[PDB]
This record gives structure tokens, sequence and C-alpha cells, in this order.
């Protein structure tokens, strides 16, 4: 059975993952939706003996019901199944004992979501480079792209699909490391511009077969990855500039309409975007192929 569609059968080994709520000092919110939220916190010795560590805690909030409670437990189970990889949100522990809220504790990614971050660095970017000390460069952008591909290749190896891949679901940590994540309930899709009534769906990131056939596969994730690449090389711009996301937009996508090259892209990266947007899912590159390709482009950029 699907590892992420039938996660209720997955194990939750409390002896390994349970963390005492009294060793968690909850702080300010990092993101909030209608029923869920992520809060910054200080965990004592969650990953290193007697060491304070800033972490992110995903949990529910006022408005949530038992259904969201069950959903959060499934999220915990799937994160345990997926396991650890440098480019995937890293689960550190959980608080599941009665008397308090269910809390999923993950590694804190200092810079938050990549979409917001990149959009904030427009005045701190140079293709190639003390004055530019903290400037982003093409190397950074290609590296982020490469890392997300690595994370998705890993996710695929765990027999899971993302279903909402986008820059808003990529976190940036220290040392230029990015991690794939899924805010889920910690974002209110019914109030977010990126989700449209079609049922709130991220239409601008969805492959044709997902929009018209409701089909979700790792190859539809590849299409989304292409849109993510566009977001990266546009430094956080919103996809399909000035385009009304309606029935006509979907029809045109089917026909072959694609976004033009973003301002900061290289010719190779734009071609990669177009490849990810092939109408036929089987003709789109696989994440393993993207890892190879992007790794080569990253190396080439250093030349
Ligand atoms: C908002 N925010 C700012 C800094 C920060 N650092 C870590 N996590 C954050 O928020 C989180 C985002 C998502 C999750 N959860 C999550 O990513 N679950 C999930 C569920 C199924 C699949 C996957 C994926 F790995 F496939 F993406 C992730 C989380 F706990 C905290 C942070």
């Amino acid at each position: 059975l699907p590892l992420d569609e039938h996660c209720e059968r997955l194990p939750y080994d409390a002896s390994k993952w349970e963390f005492p709520r009294d060793r968690l000092k909850l702080g300010k919110p990092l993101g909030r939706g209608a029923f869920g939220q992520v809060i910054e916190a200080d965990a004592f010795g969650i990953d290193k003996t007697a060491t304070c560590r800033t972490v992110a805690v995903k949990m529910l909030k006022e408005g949530a019901t038992h259904s969201e409670h069950r959903a959060l437990m499934s999220e915990l189970k799937i994160l345990i199944h997926i396991g650890h990889h440098l480019n995937v949100v890293n689960l550190l522990g959980a608080c599941t004992k009665p008397g308090g809220p269910l809390m999923v504790i993950v590694e804190f990614c200092k810079f938050g979501n990549l979409s917001t971050y990149l959009r904030s660095k427009r005045n701190e970017f140079v293709p190639y480079k003390d004055l530019y000390k903290d400037f982003l460069t093409l190397e950074h952008l290609i590296c982020y792209s490469f890392q997300v591909a690595k994370g998705m290749e890993f996710l695929a190896s765990r027999k899971c699909i993302h279903r909402d891949l986008a820059a808003r679901n990529i976190l940036l940590s220290e040392k230029n490391v990015v991690k794939i994540c899924d805010f889920g309930l910690a974002r209110d899709i019914y109030k977010d511009p990126d989700y449209v009534r079609k049922a709130r769906l991220p239409l601008k990131w969805m492959a044709p077969e997902t929009i018209f056939d409701r089909v979700y596969t790792i190859q539809s994730d590849v299409w989304s990855f292409g849109v993510l690449l566009w977001e990266i090389f546009s430094l956080g711009a919103s996809p399909y500039p000035g385009v009304k996301i309606d029935e006509e937009f979907c029809r045109r996508l089917k026909e072959g309409t694609r976004m033009r090259a973003p301002d900061y892209t290289t010719p190779e990266m734009y071609q990669t975007m177009l490849d990810c947007w092939h109408g036929e899912p089987s003709q789109r590159p696989t994440f393993s192929e993207l890892v190879e390709h992007l790794g080569n482009l990253l190396q080439a950029n250093a030349q």
C-alpha cells in the first residue's frame, strides 16, 4: 500500500521519538494557518546531551478538530517513514502524550521559506562575484535547485510524492542548505493567493494531468519542480505574471503555453524548466536525471 496515502498503518515508536513537553520552551509563531501553526521553540537536549537547540514545532491551534488531530499524527508517521536527508525537513521528536497538544518537532531553518527569502534579496544579488559578502549569486540559485532535486530524489526513494512542491514549501537553513517541507495546515490555503478555487488548489504549480485528471505522481512533482525553478530564477516572483488563473489558463496549458524565461536564469536552466513542463509525464526528466544534470550545471558555473 502507498506509504504516504495509507500512513495510518505506519509505526510511531514513542521510545525513540517521544520528547518531554517540559523540556520545550515555546516561543513566537513562525507561520500560522486556520487550523495549524509552526512555533519557534528552545528544546533542551533533543539532539545533543544537555544542549539547548532552537527548533520548530508544528501543532494545531484554535479551530482545529479531532480530524486535524488525526491528520497531524499521520504527518508524524510519514516523517518518520521518510527519514533523514540533508534536503528534507528533519524530524527531531514529538510530544504525543495525553494532557497536551500533539507536537511535531523539526530542525529549525533560520531563514524560513525560500519564496519570501529570495524575494527579499533582489537588491543583494549578482550573477558572479566584501561588498557582496552576503549577496546571492547564480551559484547559490543553481545550488538550491540541485539541493531540492536531491531532496525530491530522496523522497521518491521512500515511495512518497510531495503534491505541493513550490518555493513556499522550501525552507532555507544556515550554510545555504535548503530543505523540502510541506506547511500543510500551517498555511491557510483558503486565504492564500497561491491557491485557487477549482476546493483550493495550487493551480499555477500543477501539471495538466493533475488539473484535469486529478492525477498525482512523482512526474507531476517534476512539473511543479519546473515552476519552482522559475521561482528561484525570478528571485521569488509569482508564476504566470498578470495571467488570470481560470479555465482558459488551464486550456492554454494543455495546448502548450509556457512561461517565458525569468530574469536571472541561464539558458540551460530555462531549458530544464521547459523539459520539466513536457506535456507527457513520461517525457519529463526524473529527479535522478535532474540531480545529475543540475550537479553538472553547478560544477560548470564554477568554471
Ligand atoms: C515556518 N518555519 C520557519 C522556519 C522553520 N524551520 C523548520 N520548520 C518550519 O516550519 C515547518 C514546515 C513544515 C513542517 N512539516 C512538514 O514539512 N511535514 C511534511 C509532511 C509530509 C511530507 C513532507 C516532505 F518532506 F515531503 F516535504 C513534510 C514542519 F514540521 C515545520 C519553519
